[PDB]
């Protein structure tokens, strides 16, 4: 059994799931005012971030049964029928499906669509699913009445990493020299699964010497064992890679602040945070289409690639993704505001414009990077 | 009965196995702090290096029973069931499987997976296996909870060879002119099995003449008998082959030291040492993907092949493996940083770059080779 006290660094996701817990505890409070709940909910995120753990914590905060199946184990149609019948017989309950992209071969998909349409939501039944490849899902699953809510689960930041370390050492004896805050600052790029495996390695080092406490030296030696060798499990960002990433992020922020139609900036960080930063389209944005605001959007989207070329003379894979998105936007501009030769010159002009802004504001760009290299995030 | 005193030239491997010996002597010391041990361990290395001997030495350092089976002898499912039942009845024990690649026909594999999931590790039970073809194993065996630790066993160097000769002559009478250090310098490329057979041949030469001691002349004549003829058993590196190998290894080191993104060099040797140098992938590496560091990695990987062509005008099988790896890296570069014609020119440009570095630093390359030809290793 787990609850929300076993989860670290997922404040925004836990905020959205509070509604589900209340509904499962007393459906009648929603029915008496005509509030209609979605039938399915989708969790999307990178592997190891805790999508399966979040679902189990929902069923713990409300004492309801938990019926689950795994999509990687896929007779198929018969198994889906059995699972939904169990949930109906016990009215307020949960149905959970894992690796839904594996199963969502044509008979199994058809049966699932029949089951979603055939149960009554007012009883207190809800369906949940998880995936890390949302862009290959069948469009029939996402139509209204089937799966119309999405929640994004993100990698942790420095304060999120420190919380997870505390959760997994509360049943272990520690020495007085252990500083979990220093350990958190040395593991950027780790996820919750990586941090849980790191605590086990430090305990093996202490046990192999017969000691009954874990010291600060055990933790530091465990970091080197998990990132190198024939049996390695994790990747972290080195100090050299950190400097290049900081210049890329600060390049976006400076160009947006200078163009008149650019959007305001609220946060800069070394760790990705949104669904766009994670590389998802989610099968998905202005009422009015204008030339001046479309050109300002293109220039700011090439700000990260321009700072790399002016400062280092290099190019990363994130900058190559940015250039591909810009070409798609320009192609739609030509067909709406009044062909390949025309698209090519629009992108080239925007790139030159961004490079001049980077040269003229080089001093401010350097100042931002220095603060980022010590704090990792500016709110 | 054998212990760690019967093993030579395996210091790093013996270091990793100290944890297993402590666990088998008293499991409760691991349980009281929540340290969780792996269920299976894999030993990988070339034939004759002592993988079966290392496993038997673990069961000697800790007085526990030793149950073993051989994979080349494969009713199959029934034999696997019997072996695991014996180990459970005697709680702290060892299960050893040899030639696991032969057995890992579909019924026997399924039974093994059932047994691995059905025993309790906290009792003090552990499973070990060995192979020299790790890349053909079924991926189901390597999933978490089954076989998640790997240890590499390497061929011996000059000081490792001298130790093995001492182990196998401690019960034999030697003359005063025998110098085991000179014998070690004359057998590069031998493994422990070859060295153990060489001592027996020298004893037969002495016994055939009625003598009661083994002289230095007996050892020198035994070398020629085991490497040639209708009954030959061993291969060694000749002085002509030694010179070509030294230039190949020094070519990698010089190119890495000159490119800005190359990695530091800690050791150069005539004998292979790592799992990459032995030709294994092990079913397995940077957080950030960048163009400048990917090109520097390609250039250094072709350094050995470039020194062969500039100095001798030849090509070996190791250089042909290097060219195949480079083509795989370049192919992934084209699809991530922005087809066959494009891949071909990336590899050709990197090869030309390495050849110019070799010509410009020819003097330093010659100096390193001379030291290597006398010491065999530079730490
Ligand atoms: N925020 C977290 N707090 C604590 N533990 C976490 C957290 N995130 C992940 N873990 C650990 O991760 C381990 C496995 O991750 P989990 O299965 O929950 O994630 P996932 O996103 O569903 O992964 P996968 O893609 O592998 O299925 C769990 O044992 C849990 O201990
Ligand atoms: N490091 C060593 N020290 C001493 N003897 C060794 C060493 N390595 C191998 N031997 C000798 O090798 C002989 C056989 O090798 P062993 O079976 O232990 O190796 P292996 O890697 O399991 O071989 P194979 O692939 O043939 O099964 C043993 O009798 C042992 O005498
Ligand atoms: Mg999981
Ligand atoms: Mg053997
Ligand atoms: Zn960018
Ligand atoms: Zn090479």
């Amino acid at each position: 059994r787990v609850t929300f006290k076993d989860v670290g660094g997922a404040e925004e996701a836990i905020e959205e799931l509070k509604e589900v817990v209340e509904f499962l505890k007393d459906p009648s409070k929603f029915n008496r005012i005509g509030a209609r709940m979605p039938k399915g909910i989708l969790l999307v995120g990178p592997p190891g971030t805790g999508k399966t753990l979040l679902a189990r914590a929902v069923a713990g905060e409300a004492n309801v049964p938990f019926f689950h199946i795994s999509g990687s184990d896929f007779v198929g149609a018969a198994r889906v029928r059995d699972l939904f019948a169990q949930a109906k017989a016990h009215a307020p309950s949960i149905v959970f499906i894992d690796e839904i992209d594996a199963v969502g071969r044509e008979q199994t998909l058809n049966q699932l669509l029949v089951e979603m349409d055939g149960f009554d939501s007012k009883e207190g039944i809800i369906v949940m699913a998880a995936t890390n490849r949302p862009d290959i899902l069948d469009p029939a699953l996402l139509r209204p009445g089937r799966f119309d809510k999405k929640i994004v689960v993100d990698p942790p930041d420095m304060l999120g990493r420190k919380k997870i370390l505390e959760i997994h050492t509360r049943n272990k004896p520690l020495a007085e020299d252990v500083n979990l805050e220093i350990i958190a600052k040395r593991t950027p790029g780790f996820v919750g699964a990586d941090l849980e495996n790191l605590v086990n390695e430090a305990a093996l080092l202490a046990a192999r010497e017969g000691r009954d406490k874990i010291t600060m030296k055990d933790f530091e030696e465990a970091i080197d064992r998990v990132i190198a060798g024939p049996a390695r499990k994790s990747l972290l960002i080195s100090p050299a890679e950190k400097r290049i990433i900081a210049y890329h992020e600060a390049g976006h922020a400076v160009v947006s602040t200078v163009v008149p139609n650019g959007e305001p900036v609220h946060r800069i960080s070394i760790i990705p945070r949104g669904y766009k930063a994670l590389g998802y389209t989610l099968h998905l944005d202005k009422y009015l289409v204008s030339r001046n605001e479309l050109l300002d959007k293109l220039t700011a989207l090439l700000g990260g690639r321009a700072a790399e070329e002016v400062v280092f003379g290099d190019v990363t894979s994130g900058a190559a993704n940015d250039i591909e998105r810009a070409t798609e936007i320009a192609r739609n501009m030509v067909s709406q505001l009044g062909i390949d030769e025309e698209v090519k010159k629009i992108v080239t002009n925007s790139y030159e414009r961004a490079k001049e802004i980077i040269r003229k504001y080089r001093k401010q760009l350097d100042n931002i990077v220095e603060i980022l290299l010590e704090k990792e995030t500016i709110e």
